[PDB]
């Protein structure tokens, strides 16, 4: 029984697919820069246990096809969370509900799919990224540049053809492996011209969890593909803050578990800790579950810290049966 794939119509995509065992479906959502491919510990552990596990390439990246690069208006958070309703009415035709678990930008989308379609998710995962209330008077990148300034990875990837340019002489498999490898609570800088020399680099036994063949798989799709689609995700959080102001003050009304790496820049961003266990998060999302911070482990937990996850995405899903 190998990890299966195929390709299905979805939302005016050719969408990739990775899909391993039977019975209920999990899907599986991941983030930036990654792949299906993130999840591959994951849908072993689960789907040896009796779930199916499915796990798409978002839009834009590896394998899945149809979203126009020049155009990052097309990567909307609308956009994106109408490829997965499309994709659950696609393969699960006899669930109401499924469960769903995502990680980095992809638990954004999931934070939105809950928010928009309650009705299609039976509990939530959620990786890395907390809830995020929307703020009203400004959107993310500009909270973000007044916190971090221009060099803040945010706003580097804001000028189409920018981060690209500086991307295209490392070549895909540097880049990758500096990010994937990354450990320090600072978020990423890239500075124009400095390449990713403001990126500082972890002991390297700290990265022993990623093989040479997991960066290859990785290197190789991104290669062929450009970084393009996958940056496009944050050239189109400014249009998202506009386009979610229907949902201010609206609660994630799903039973959901947040789990996060003691290291991940996300959970050091100013107030975002104290949004996460002082009760602001809890307010927004009144069904979730006592919050899981992972002790040593830095933004990439599926792989870092592997059995971990894959147990805490399982103890949490045998309890809606």
């Amino acid at each position: 029984k190998k990890i299966e794939h195929k390709m299905v119509a979805v939302n005016g995509l050719n969408m990739h697919l990775a899909e391993l065992g039977e019975g209920p479906t999990i899907l599986f959502i991941h983030g930036f820069p990654e792949l299906w491919y993130s999840w591959r510990h994951q849908m072993v552990y689960l789907a040896e246990r009796g779930y199916r596990a499915v796990a798409p390439d978002l839009r834009g990246y590896g394998d899945t096809t149809g979203a126009p690069l020049n155009d990052p208006s097309k990567f909307s958070i609308l956009h994106l969370v109408g490829d997965v309703v499309a994709l659950l009415e696609a393969i699960a035709l006899n669930e109401e509900k499924v469960f769903v678990v995502a990680h980095d930008l992809g638990a954004y989308i999931a934070w939105h799919l809950c928010l928009f379609r309650p009705d299609k998710v039976k509990a939530l995962v959620n990786l890395s990224v907390h809830f995020s209330k929307r703020n009203p008077k400004m959107n993310k990148v500009e909270g973000l540049k007044a916190i971090y300034g221009e060099d803040h990875y945010v706003s580097r990837f804001q000028v189409p053809g920018e981060i690209e340019a500086e991307f295209a002489p490392i070549g895909a498999k540097s880049v990758l492996k500096k990010i994937l490898t990354y450990r320090d609570p600072a978020p990423l800088y890239f500075p124009k011209g400095k390449g990713l020399e403001a990126i500082p680099d972890a002991p390297v036994a700290l990265s022993s969890w990623l093989s040479e063949e997991e960066l290859d798989y990785y290197a190789n799709k991104f290669e062929q593909t450009g970084f393009t689609g996958a940056v496009n995700y944050y050239r189109a959080l400014p249009i998202n803050w506009e386009l979610t102001a229907p949902w201010t003050g609206a609660q994630v009304k799903v039973p959901t578990k947040f789990i996060v790496g003691e290291f991940d820049g996300v959970y050091h961003i100013p107030g975002a800790k104290e949004y996460i266990h002082n009760g602001g998060f809890k307010k927004d999302v009144p069904l979730l579950e006592e919050v899981v911070v992972l002790e040593g482990a830095a933004h990439f937990v599926s792989q870092e810290r592997p059995h971990e996850i894959s147990k805490h995405i399982y103890d949490f899903i045998q309890k809606f049966t």
